[PDB]
């Protein structure tokens, strides 16, 4: 399945950036993930958006990319709205935990 495979690759890329403190790789990877998150939200792929935004938050905080942090605040706003409208209690708590880690 092309979408799951690609999300899994994006998660791996960001995970390796986080473990290696790879500041050089991070800016390109974070901008890409920001665009993927917006698509995922548009197509109501909320499970995958939650797993990707969590590792995106970890990386953005670790490398202190203040622009991406600001963008992630907005995407978290939208994601929380969308998980609440779909009444998904497990996703709600996951998004809250990410919000608490970004803050």
């Amino acid at each position: 399945n092309n979408l799951e495979e690609e999300v899994q690759k994006l998660l791996y890329e960001l995970s390796e950036i986080w473990h290696q403190h790879d500041h050089e790789a991070s800016r390109e990877a974070l901008h890409r993930v920001l665009e993927v998150l917006k698509q995922l939200l548009e197509h109501n792929n909320l499970e995958q958006a939650v797993e990707l935004i969590s590792i995106a938050v970890h990386v953005a905080v670790r490398v202190n990319n203040e622009h991406v942090i600001r963008e992630l605040h907005h995407l978290l706003r939208r994601l929380l709205k969308q998980v609440k409208e779909h009444n998904n209690n497990k996703l709600y708590i996951a998004v809250m935990s990410v919000i608490m880690q970004l803050e």
